[PDB]
Parts: C-alpha cells; sequence; structure tokens
C-alpha cells in the first residue's frame, strides 16, 4: 500500500523515477490508495529536484491515461484533431475565434475548457453568457458536433485526468504549484486526453500572467513543447503579451460580443488579431493543413473575410443549444449591464503600465467572477473600449467603459481602474503582441 | 518613421552617424518601427564602412539603453560593480569560482547569464543541478543578495539590450554577423546593462574558440576593450586557451562539484586555476580593489586558503534557495548518474589533440545539454577525470570517466570520446593556459 514512501524516498534523494513507479504512484492518486501527505511529499521533492524528459513524459501520459482518452479514428474525419491552451489572461478571448477559424480551414477542434480561475476570465463562463448555450453535451451530441460543425467548446467532465484533480488540489495548499514539470503535467494531462494530433500553447507574459518573468514563461513554454511532442503530439508554443488587456474588453457577454464582431469583420483589435492569427497559423501548420506560415495565414484570412469562420461559430452555438441566429442578432441575446459609464484618468500623459492582475480582480469584484462556487456570475458586467499601452490620455480620452450593476459597484471599479493604469510624461517603449515562436 | 532610410543613406555614403541617429535607429529596431530590410541595409553598410570609436560607443550604449539598466546608487555600496564575460568553451566553469573569489575581496558581482546554445554549456544549467537553486530572483531579492553576499548568478536577460534580438537575428541571415563593431556591440551591450564599474573579457583562443585564429581573437579583444572603456566601464581582456577542456569535468553536477573542490582546495586543476586567477586579477585591478598583479594574487590566493571564497559561494547558494550547507555536503545534494565508468583508448600513445566541440556535443547527446531548446537536461551526466593534452595513455590510464544514465548512452559517449581524442607516438609540445593581457 504505502510503497509510495519508497518512491518518495527515491526522489527525495535525487534519483530519477521510472515509468512503472510514476504510473503506480499516479494510479494510487486516482484510487485513493495513496495518502494526501504522500502526494504533498512527492510533490515537494519534485519542486526541489525537478524531473527529466522521460519522467515528465511518463508523468503526463500517466495522468492522461488515469481517466478517459477520446478516440477519433472511429469517425474517419478527413482532418487533424487539434486544440489550443492558454495559461489565461484578461481579455483573453482568442479561443472563441480560433476554434471556428481552424474548423473553417479543415481542423477538428475538441476544446475542453474551464471556468475563470482567480483573476483570469475562463472561456466556459463566457460562452455561458449566451442563453441556453450548453457546455455539457453527451458523447453522441458531442461527437456529432465535431463531425458536423468541426468545433465544440465544452466543460471538463469528471472523467478527465481525475488523478490530476487530487494532485493539483494538494499542490494548491502545500506551496507546490510553482513547479514547471508539475504544471506541465497537469496542463498536458487534460489537453492530451482529448486525443489530439496537434496542439499549440499560448503562454502569457507580463503583469497579468501566470509566470511573473519572461524567462519563467519561456521555461514553461519550452517544457510544454518538449513534453507534448515527447508524448507524440506535434506541438508549438507562442509567448504572448499580457501586460495589458488583450481584447478591447474584459468580462463575459462583452467578450462574446467582441468575438462575433471579430469573426464577421465588424471590428478587429490589432493586438488581438496578431495573437489570434499566429496561434491559428501554428495549429494549421502542425495539423498539416499548410506547408508554411504564409499558406496558413492566407487560408485564415480567407475564412475571416468570406464569412466562413463567423458562419461556423454560428453553427456551433446553434449545435450547443444557443440561439439559431446568434451571430446575426447577438445584441438580441447578450445581457446588458444596468449602468455603463466611462472612467477618466486624473492626469494627462501617456499610458506606461497596466496592472492586469488588478483589472481582472476588479471584474471579479463586479460579479464577472465567482470567489466561490455557487456564486452566480453576473454575465453583463465588465470593461469595454479599453485604452491601450502607449496611448495618449487627456480629459476627453477615457481609460475604459465600465459596465456595473449599480453605482456603488461602478465607483469601486472606477477606483480600481484609475489605480491600475500608470501614466508617464514620456511615451514608453512599444510591446510586441507575440514575442517568440517555439518549436521542436 | 523612415528617417531610417536617411540614416542608412548617411552611413552608406561613408559618413559617421551621430549619437542621436544611432539611438533613434536602435530604438526603432526594438519597437519594430524600423523594417527588417532597413536593419539589413544598415548592417551591411556598417559591414562595409566600419565605425569610428565614437560610433561604436554610441551603438553599444544605445543597445545598452534599449532596455533595463541596473542602477546601484541607491544602495550606497562601498565597492566596485564588476563582472566577467566570455566567448565561452567546454568545461569553462570559471564563473562559479570567480564570482565568489572577487566578492570575497570586496567586489559586487551581479552575474546575469544566458541559456540554450550549442556545443558549449551554460552557467545557469550548471547551477540548476543544485536542488532548490533559483536563477530567477526578483529585483529586490537580487539587490538584497548582491548587498549581503556580494554575488548572485541569475538569468533575466530578456529586459536587457532587447534591440539586439532583432538586430542579431537579421545579421544572421544576411551575412552581416561578421563585423567587429556589430559583434562588439552585441557581445558587450547585455553585459553593460548590469551597470558595471569594471569588467574583464575572456576571449578564447584555439581549436575550440569562437574566433578561428589567434590574430582574430586578439582583434576582437582589442575592439571590446576600446568600446567598453569608451562606454565608461574599466575593461581589459585576456586571450585564454581553448585547445582542450579547461576543467577536468564537462557537464553540470560534475562541473559544480569541481567548482566547489576548486574553492575548498580539495582539487584545483592547474590550467583552470591559471585562467580563473588571471581573470580574477583583472577584476580586482580594473575595479580598484588591488594595486597590481601581486597584491591581487595575494588577496585571491588568501580567500582560497582560508575557505572564505568557498564560504561566499555557499552563502550565495543559500541566498538563492539552495541548501544552507551545500559546501560541506555537496555530494549529498548533487544528482548522481546511474552509471559511471572509465573509457580507455583503443591504442597507446600521447594525447596530441582534442576536438572540444565534439566532446561538448558528446555531453549534449548524453542529455547533458540541449539540441533543441525544448529539450530537458539530465544534470547528473557528463565526463570527469579528463585526460589532458600531453598525457601518456595506455590500458592503465583512461581517457575520461563517463557518467551516463544507462549503458547504451555510455557506450555511445565512449565512441564519441575515443573519436574526439587524437593520440600520437611522440609527446606534443605544451602551451600556456593564459596568453596575452589586453589593456588598450
Ligand atoms: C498552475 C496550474 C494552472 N492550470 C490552469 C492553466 C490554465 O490557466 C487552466 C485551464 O483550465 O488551468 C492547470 O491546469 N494546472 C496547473 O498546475
Ligand atoms: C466597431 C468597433 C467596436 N469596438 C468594440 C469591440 C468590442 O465590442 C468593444 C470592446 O471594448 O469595443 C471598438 O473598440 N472599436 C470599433 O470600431
Ligand atoms: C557574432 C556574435 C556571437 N556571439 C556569440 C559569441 C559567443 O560565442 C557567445 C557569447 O556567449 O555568443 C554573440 O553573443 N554576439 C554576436 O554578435
Ligand atoms: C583529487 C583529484 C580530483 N580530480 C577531479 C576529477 C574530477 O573531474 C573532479 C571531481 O568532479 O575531481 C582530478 O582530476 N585529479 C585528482 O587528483
Amino acid at each position: 500500500m504505502f510503497l509510495a514512501q519508497e518512491i518518495i524516498r527515491k526522489k527525495r534523494d535525487g534519483h530519477a523515477l521510472s515509468d512503472e513507479e510514476i504510473r503506480f504512484f499516479i494510479n494510487g492518486i486516482r484510487d485513493n490508495t495513496i495518502s494526501e501527505g504522500q502526494i504533498a511529499a512527492l510533490a515537494m521533492t519534485i519542486f526541489f529536484h525537478d524531473m527529466t524528459m522521460p519522467e515528465r513524459v511518463s508523468l503526463t501520459m500517466a495522468m492522461r491515461d488515469s481517466g478517459t482518452v477520446l478516440d477519433w479514428k472511429s469517425l474517419n474525419l478527413n482532418g487533424p484533431i487539434v486544440d489550443k491552451h492558454s495559461t489565461g489572461g484578461v481579455g483573453d478571448v482568442t479561443s472563441l475565434m480560433l476554434g471556428p477559424m481552424v474548423a473553417a480551414c479543415g481542423g477538428y477542434v475538441p476544446m475542453i475548457s474551464g471556468r475563470g480561475l482567480g483573476h483570469t476570465g475562463g472561456t466556459l463562463d463566457k460562452l455561458e453568457a449566451i442563453p441556453g448555450f450548453d457546455i455539457f453535451p453527451d458523447d453522441n451530441r458531442f461527437r456529432e458536433i465535431i463531425q458536423d460543425v468541426g468545433v465544440a467548446i465544452i466543460g471538463q467532465t469528471s472523467s478527465l485526468a481525475p488523478a490530476d484533480k487530487r494532485f493539483y488540489a494538494t499542490r494548491d495548499i502545500t506551496a507546490t504549484v510553482d513547479s514547471i514539470p508539475l504544471i506541465t503535467g497537469s496542463i498536458l494531462a487534460k489537453k492530451l486526453a482529448e486525443g489530439l494530433d496537434a496542439l499549440v500553447m499560448d503562454v502569457k507574459v507580463g503583469s497579468g500572467a501566470f509566470m511573473p518573468t519572461y524567462e519563467l514563461s519561456e521555461a514553461l513554454a519550452e517544457a510544454i513543447v518538449g513534453v507534448a511532442n515527447g508524448a507524440g503530439v506535434r506541438t508549438t508554443a507562442l509567448l504572448t503579451d499580457m501586460n495589458q488587456v488583450l481584447a478591447s474588453s474584459a468580462g463575459n457577454a462583452v467578450e462574446v460580443r467582441e468575438a462575433v464582431q471579430f469573426l464577421t469583420g465588424e471590428y478587429r483589435n490589432p493586438r488581438l488579431f496578431d495573437v489570434t492569427m499566429a496561434l491559428c497559423v501554428e495549429m494549421l501548420i502542425s495539423g498539416q493543413l499548410a506547408k508554411d506560415d504564409a499558406e496558413a495565414r492566407a487560408k485564415l484570412q480567407a475564412v475571416l473575410d468570406n464569412g466562413k469562420a463567423a458562419e461556423v461559430f454560428g453553427r456551433m452555438v446553434a449545435a450547443q443549444k444557443g440561439p439559431s441566429d446568434f451571430v446575426e442578432n447577438y445584441d438580441k441575446y447578450l445581457p446588458t449591464a444596468m449602468l455603463s459609464k466611462a472612467v477618466y484618468a486624473d492626469t494627462e500623459g501617456f499610458i506606461s503600465a497596466m496592472d492586469t492582475r488588478a483589472l481582472g480582480m476588479a471584474v471579479v469584484s463586479m460579479g464577472g467572477g465567482r470567489r466561490q462556487a455557487s456564486d452566480t456570475i453576473d454575465y453583463s458586467v465588465g470593461f469595454t473600449d479599453m485604452a491601450r499601452l502607449g496611448d495618449s490620455i487627456d480629459g476627453q480620452r477615457p481609460l475604459a467603459v465600465i459596465h456595473a450593476k449599480d453605482e456603488a459597484s461602478w465607483q469601486e471599479a472606477a477606483k480600481a481602474v484609475k489605480a491600475a493604469i500608470i501614466l508617464d510624461d514620456k511615451a514608453p517603449a512599444s510591446t510586441p503582441s507575440v514575442y517568440r515562436r517555439i518549436t521542436e
């Protein structure tokens, strides 16, 4: 039973574990045959001693195989099974476009997502701003949507890398979250359960990012590329900026609106376009729907610009019990805040910094996020019309438009926002939106 | 925006660019306002017309200022901010001893290093063999460490001389890499960003070096010294030998072990010692901590003999979250290969030459480094007990001891080491470890 202690001792002393050892230990996490403190202790030895590529691959494959793994050869799709994952951000709406776009160019995209965690908005909370939108279809409904529409964005079912449930739960109370190979293992366990042929990872950089410094973000990205490819899934990673809000809006309904206007062509945020297109390029190339970058981009502009991508977003929503006509009449269905007013800076000058962590928090404090489950989310609140880094601010140029349920709520977000945007007399250095492509 | 093209035209027609033009062009590279082609054009005219000393100083100060530049004034430190920089080589572990030694004699040494790279292996990879050791403290941590210990070895190069990324990338596809003022600015800027008072540069010479001939090494070294001195940083260079491995080890854990034994005195390879000494001497003198070569050597030798240098390295490991007791107990923490075993030459004779790049590559294939940046390092593997040029070889005197993760890689590394080391019937001549000192 507690032969796990043996596996702990072996790693406490700086020796590599083997597949059977790792497999054993994981399967015991899943089965409850292994104690909490035994998970904590193993976790903390890995934080101190790290892991090697064969360990990392073994740990991911073992957590991935601890629950269901989706099988697609059964349905003879003529294209690649591909997905994308993001360490999260504020305004990180990219998936709502990216799925449809890739589907539009041949990909089959089974996107299992999650809810807002901490200060970052989660995709499922955004899609559930769409009335009747159902993130939990059954196998039949689900496979059919992927076969017909080509993309679906569903919640995490309990059968998905359940070893990770307890593993992460213990990590998060034992100061053992901050370990690249452990992070890499939980992230990839899930995404690989999907049965992928290819994957792209969007690793955020900056004030509103998971990892605090660029090089740590790089480190995680490199690790994920290595392990995922190591696991037999062609994978690339992009390091993308999160030093300001990526969309022009933050929230739930307001982000769904932006996604639709992006796909139809009503409006495209320049920074959001870059990060979105590049991630879409990667999936295409990796899934072999394109030779190089230009053939990828050309095909992706194509479906952006002939309505095919907006069209397939519309079908997906229709498939998952959303409104039939949602793309055409999104304002008919998206909730509206009771109160919508601009907030203005106190000084003149240029925007030099944005505390994105804090903006993310402020949206949660308005009801966009839940502090604890069984909190009902207000889907109408958020920010729109964000000022951006570099921008010149005066009295008639607002920092954002804040959407609140009442004035007390509004005033509080106003304060948060003014506090989180710094202005200098000097216009600052430019920030690229994509920093680095990373490949095997 | 394309005052760029004016600047290209100015340089093209053989004039000297002004500081302000150079600063404008460099920042345009960082912000991406200046096109790749324009960068290529600029580099190629520099390649053709060279640059005056003033232009060289401006170009490297502009790259230095293109990102973060550490300011130490506010800590009122009462010694010099000093560092080493190197063109690098195999078994070049000097930094691990040189930082502790110079700090013990009153210098402050903020070593900021890099990652990835090829045949030669990074300092941060090496330190990361120490469980728990953190190469990414935050700024206040860093200052606190430099303030309290006097040395720290971290890895946050991202916010330093960012202009050089696009610059170098572009140089490297247009055949404009090979220009001494471009090389000088690239090599020197990241290091000048640490805000140094003094600096020594180690330019390797020999088969394993970055410049192919002694002549060219000397040229580069004179350039770097001219520029760094014009940039207000007191600098000298040394030509040091790279025709064989410098230390007796090649790898990570094995090179940390050698470094600690060098400092405690348990073992000091004579060739490594000579180099490490010569470089530490430049640092004390340039940074005004010693009046001449003999006071410096005395001060350095002393902190070796009384374990003070060793103690500084220990406090540094502690301050950067390794074990407090690393120096007394390094064998308890450092990872150990599953298999370690000597390799014997096929024939008998003297070692007459050695392909260091190959040896370096042999270590990488063992997992001791990275072919792909997505690759993960096995810290436990590498070579020890390296035979040296001039050594008599036979069945009782092995080439090296290979530390491998399994017999298959061992057997593989052993062919690599046999092939790399060329024996001869008659002894070769010997050369110095340290060649010319350059003060310009
Ligand atoms: C730290 C950590 C975050 N996450 C986050 C990353 C993503 O932002 C989110 C996906 O729902 O889960 C993990 O899945 N595992 C982890 O170990
Ligand atoms: C048409 C248009 C919409 N928007 C919207 C898109 C999003 O719905 C909103 C989020 O701030 O801003 C602009 O920022 N500029 C525009 O020109
Ligand atoms: C040409 C060139 C090489 N390098 C290489 C030389 C050295 O081998 C290494 C510095 O550690 O990087 C630069 O850093 N900048 C340059 O411009
Ligand atoms: C004591 C001793 C150690 N060493 C070195 C071999 C290894 O490279 C190092 C231990 O890592 O110590 C020698 O080369 N000769 C000696 O006499």
